[PDB]
């Protein structure tokens, strides 16, 4: 039996933050179903997080949904480093995503 | 207390395989610990697989181990669209990696 797969229902959120501000990235997602929600930073090519479970060692990452639609990532106490381009990626086949950025303003 | 980060032993070794035959992708990983192995697909990063779990959808990709040391993908009845670059990635921070190459022929 197919399922549909899952839609974003919006634009991923950008931000803008100054350096040891906590900063926030959100993808919406629509009718997730079984299927999951990473989260991987493009530029450095790394796996951030999956579902609720961080996968970086780095301690700065945390993720949060509220009822599987809203998945917000948050980077703790921001470093110049941290600017760059993330992506919201869901295990469908075809692989779908979007990508946001997070701007580091010194 | 801080521990080694994981080391690879040895690079990928690259396959190249006809259109329906099965192909083999081979990370070997000395100090494992508690990191995490996974597998994407470099052209789009998608994820592939975490540690001993398929990640994707694509019902073709295996992941199996022997003692945390030997991941070995499996792409089972392979397209001509799996060509490309695949990733052994491993959670330290920074990530490290490793790339290997599919090449299949018509
Ligand atoms: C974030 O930026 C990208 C390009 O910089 C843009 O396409 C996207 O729409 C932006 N997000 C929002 C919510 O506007
Ligand atoms: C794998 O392939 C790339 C190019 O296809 C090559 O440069 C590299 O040396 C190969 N790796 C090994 C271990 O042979």
């Amino acid at each position: 039996s197919r399922i549909v797969d899952p839609k974003f229902s919006s634009p991923i959120v950008n931000m803008t933050a100054p350096v040891g501000r906590d900063a926030f990235l959100t993808c919406v997602v629509q009718d997730l179903g079984p299927y999951k929600v990473a989260w991987l930073r493009v530029d450095t090519q790394t796996i951030l997080t999956i579902q609720n479970h961080v996968i970086t060692k780095n301690q700065r990452i945390g993720i949060a949904n509220s009822e599987h639609k809203t998945w917000t990532m948050r980077i703790k106490d921001i470093k110049e480093s941290d600017k760059g381009w993330y992506m919201c990626q869901i295990n469908t086949d075809p692989m779908k995503s979007q990508m946001g950025y997070l701007d580091v303003v010194v």
